[PDB]
């Protein structure tokens, strides 16, 4: 669509953690909001999820691979 449009609903519920501080949370953040969101799992689905999203890039969790999550394509 635009760049990241996508994002909105996602950095919504994920910045209640990294509203202010970079994005990128760790995974105790991810398994309280990926659980959440659109979404809505487990504590074990997400932090054994999250090895796709976090892993070494930059942050943990940012919202550019906290939306993979969410639509991990």
């Amino acid at each position: 669509m635009k760049d990241t449009d996508s994002e909105e609903e996602i950095r919504e519920a994920f910045r209640v953690f990294d509203k202010d501080g970079n994005g990128y949370i760790s995974a105790a953040e991810l398994r309280h909001v990926m659980t959440n969101l659109g979404e809505k799992l487990t504590d074990e689905e997400v932090d054994e999820m999250i090895r796709e999203a976090d892993i070494d890039g930059d942050g943990q969790v940012n919202y550019e691979e906290f939306v993979q999550m969410m639509t991990a394509k």
